[PDB]
């Protein structure tokens, strides 16, 4: 008989681990913060099936062996129930909401950059024999999440889809995207990645409102959305949501973000490149440019992937809270239709840049 | 449940399914003939069985959109490793048939529209990506991607003891050896087919996996099948073409070098037809994404036959075009050239712009 039950606050308060408030922000998944010593148990609500949560427990601990510092501890977790057991991380902010407040979070792009750099290359056929890793690709499908994306950041912001969202001051700018054939082009090629290329396990929805920080903690959450695609995808959704981060900023206050989109790639180059030395599988590793036309594509990839998120949080179905809340209105308007302009060009001209500096000079330019 | 078959068992399973002397025809694979004629062809345990699930089911598939080109299959059995099919033994392997001269003026149509039809079907061009994420799982091959993986992608192009080549031969190979270049680039093909889950493949389509006739076609042996890169069987095929091109003298090349030409350009032809048709992106009439669509498709074919030619020049397993040569330093300047047009079209192959392009190369170095 099925055993899934919907928790409530009681129900959640047998495992051997006094008062319970569910704290879930959205509202397809169910968060439940217990309280000494306390602990979150996390439960899908079923349309989406509720087997993203066997995705994102196993996910989690997947990360967890090899950056246990940057992710929740598991202490438990249960397919037919959809719950995920974890630490809580109360103690922090997200860092979307502490970016906003004017947060910078110095270590927040070594931190990240390590766990991408970590988690990206140990999944991969670089770092796995391929028997293995085509059993990990079986077991971390992820059908309806995946639709989700390809829908929504790949497909519905470049066409007149129900789905859009954006005020009609920018249907101008909106509309010369859509008449656009040449970005549209070169988005159907990176959602053809997106689809086809199985090369790791990627967390899959890496923005800022994925991420726990504090000065000295970060710690990354919510890998539901995991499956095998482009090592890339993770890379340029997060470096994307820093600058949209730096477009909701003014002047001298987006420094900040700038530095932190240059010291991830940073990191995240450095973290593959000495994973790649010491733990690669692969006997062309260590040819002398090999690793070196490898991180240039994964680059290429990850400013494509980059765009994509630019635009489809400005004028998709959702939307960030850095764009959002801009004031006034009219700033609004203009800082949206930045990210929208800036996207497009990363899309463009993603394989035309050699540095990470040449993008951030790129959009500085754009944005002035 | 599994029973290796022997020819009176055979018999019995024939009659026991209700269709209807016993000879097998086939180390690994048993085929058995029945006499109105019938085949069953059955795994033999090291390489898991579960390969006969894969071929039955690639052969169905391809069935669906080119019956003609594919033996009916009228019965199929995972537990045994079973496929129960049409017999075809009215026809010639091709290999057999281009190696004793035979021309076969309709291979390059009807192995041209395989390809565009089988290809395009099975990708998320044409299917919706929820169903096409199941297909990936159920076609998941491990242990046969592992022999390409190492045969066609990696031993060739380092000292590995699967190698088995002339002593005549070791000054080139070892030229190829110390290549970094060709072997970046083989490594990144190699990388293609490692995570590129474009489209359903046959994963072995050379000219012994192919029965013809002056009028017929029939492609056999999907063992291989997977979610891998459209480029694979396209290039895998050209290169066997090629590689009888090396086996044969002056002016009967000719008719090798037409099917090559052919191939591509039927490939390119009906897969266009089917992506116009067929196609469920709402990317696909955008001008020119098509067009860029198809030059990876090229340039991947051509870099995969560079793989193959060089691979069963030198590698574990060889192909009778080259090895029966004669005389013997005849056969070693073939095979030299061999992997130097693999080497070629592995370096080159962003740089062609046509098929004829492929073939006027090719045709100059041969010279
Ligand atoms: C002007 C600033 C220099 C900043 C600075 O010096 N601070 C920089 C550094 C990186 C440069 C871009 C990239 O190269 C890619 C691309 C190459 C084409 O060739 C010309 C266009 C384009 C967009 C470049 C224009 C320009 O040159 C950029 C924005
Ligand atoms: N481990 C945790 N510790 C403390 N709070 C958490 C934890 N996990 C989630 N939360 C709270 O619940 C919110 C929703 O978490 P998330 O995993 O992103 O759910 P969803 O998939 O519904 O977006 C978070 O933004 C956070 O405020
Ligand atoms: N449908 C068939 N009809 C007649 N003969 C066949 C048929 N299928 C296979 N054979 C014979 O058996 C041989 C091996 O078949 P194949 O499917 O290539 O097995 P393997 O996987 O061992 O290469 C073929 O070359 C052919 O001579
Ligand atoms: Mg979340
Ligand atoms: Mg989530
Ligand atoms: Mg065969
Ligand atoms: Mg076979």
């Amino acid at each position: 008989t099925p055993l899934y039950e919907t928790l409530n606050e009681s129900s959640a308060v047998k495992l051997g681990l006094l008062t319970c408030q569910e704290i879930g922000d959205g509202n397809l998944n169910y968060v439940f913060h217990i309280y000494d010593r306390a602990l979150i148990i996390k439960q899908a609500v079923p349309p989406l099936t509720i087997d993203r949560a066997r995705i994102e427990s196993s996910a989690l601990i997947r990360q967890g062996e090899h950056v246990p510092h940057l992710v929740p501890r598991v202490f438990y977790s249960d397919t037919e129930m959809a719950v995920t057991v974890m630490e809580d991380l109360s103690h922090l902010k997200i860092a979307r909401k502490g970016l906003i407040e004017g947060e910078n979070y110095p270590h927040l792009s070594q931190h990240i950059g390590e766990f991408l750099g970590k988690t990206l290359f140990y999944s991969s056929d670089y770092a796995l024999e391929p028997k293995v890793k085509k059993q990990l690709v079986k077991q971390f499908t992820n059908p309806e999440l995946c639709d989700i994306t390809e829908r929504l950041v790949f497909t519905d912001p470049f066409f007149d889809h129900d789905t859009n969202d954006f005020e009609e001051e920018l249907r101008p700018f909106v509309e010369k995207l859509w008449n656009n054939d040449s970005v549209k082009i070169e988005a159907a090629k990176l959602k053809k990645s997106f689809l086809t290329s199985a090369e790791t396990l990627i967390h899959g929805d890496l923005h800022t409102g994925s991420i726990f920080a504090s000065e000295h903690e970060t710690k990354v959450i919510d890998p539901e959305f995991a499956f095998y695609g482009p090592i890339g995808f993770d890379v340029g959704q997060f470096i994307a949501n820093l600058f949209l981060n730096a477009l909701s900023r003014d002047g001298a206050d987006r420094e900040p973000l700038y530095e932190h989109v240059n010291q991830v790639w940073e990191t995240f180059e450095e973290t593959f490149s000495e994973a790649w030395q010491k733990d690669s599988l692969d006997v062309y590793a260590n040819i002398d440019g090999y690793l070196t036309d490898t991180l240039s594509h994964i680059f290429e990839e990850a400013i494509g992937f980059a765009g994509c998120e630019l635009i489809r949080r400005t004028i998709g179905l959702a939307h960030v809270a850095d764009l959002d809340t801009i004031v006034p209105f009219d700033k609004r308007i203009g800082r949206k239709r930045l990210a929208l302009e800036t996207g497009t060009a990363f899309i463009e001209k993603r394989s035309e840049f050699k540095t990470i500096t040449d993008v951030i000079e790129l959009f500085k330019l754009l944005v002035k």
